[PDB]
């Protein structure tokens, strides 16, 4: 019941991504990837302790799963990071999940071990495919926009755009 443990392995991503842009390829419906990030989780992480980390890992994983459906998929990508792919959900149901994610977490209200209020943001990259064979093009380009939102200040969904040059 711990939702943590309900969370895939990176190891299983290129199947399950090779499979999917497969599968889209031919029927022509949309695939999206939201890559996630915990702000300052880092930092979190060693002026709380262990225990704190994992709570808010928690916290942001149950947010995951009350705004995604079974026909999509949650990966532990690292220690702070996060990849949700969204399967036949258009670029504005893909921009309105993210930001129901966004949102949600930064209205989560979290204690440390202490009392003290532990504000709590995402960064998120989000990207389209576009029909590339490579899903690791697909990534690229999420964290293209994930490294955008970051950049810009954090608690923010970027999307991917193709430069107008």
């Amino acid at each position: 019941m711990d939702v943590l443990t309900k969370l895939l392995n990176r190891r299983f991503l290129p199947t399950i991504f090779k499979r999917e842009i497969a599968h889209a390829n031919r029927t022509g419906t949309p695939l999206s990837v939201l890559i996630i990030d915990v702000d300052k989780f880092k930092e979190i992480n060693d002026t709380w302790g262990h225990n704190t980390g994992d709570e808010i890992l928690r916290k942001v994983s149950q947010a995951f799963y009350d705004n995604v459906r079974s026909s999509d998929y949650v990966f532990r990508y690292g220690g702070d990071e996060f990849i949700i792919v969204l399967t036949e959900a258009s670029e504005n149901e893909t921009l309105r999940t993210a930001e129901r994610i966004r949102s949600r977490v930064e209205k989560t209200k979290l204690k440390a071990a202490n009392g003290e209020d532990i504000a709590l943001s995402l960064s998120i990259g989000a990207a389209m495919f576009n029909g590339h064979p490579d899903y690791e093009r697909l990534i690229q380009i999420a964290d293209e926009a994930l490294y955008i939102a970051k950049r810009r200040g954090r608690n923010r969904v970027e999307l991917w755009k193709a430069s107008l040059l």
